[PDB]
């Protein structure tokens, strides 16, 4: 019903993963990168328990590493 900061991060990563398979490495770079921005912002403003903080921190860091590989892939090609 209502779109939140954390909800947008989950959809941003889903659109990137699907795009990557559709030869949309370029789009995936912007999608994955955008998701990481919403994740970090969610932690800074909306700070939850250690469980949530660590969960989100681990998600953003994991996505950041993937988005970096997509750039080198499209850049090289």
């Amino acid at each position: 019903m209502t779109t939140s900061t954390l909800q947008k991060a989950i959809d941003l990563v889903t659109k990137a993963t699907e795009e990557d398979k559709a030869k949309n490495y370029e789009e995936a770079l912007r999608l994955y990168q955008h998701a990481v921005e919403y994740f970090l912002h969610a932690i800074k403003y909306e700070a939850h328990s250690d469980k949530a903080k660590e969960s989100i921190r681990a998600k953003c860091v994991q996505y950041l590493d993937r988005a970096e590989k997509l750039k080198d892939y499209l850049r090289s090609k």
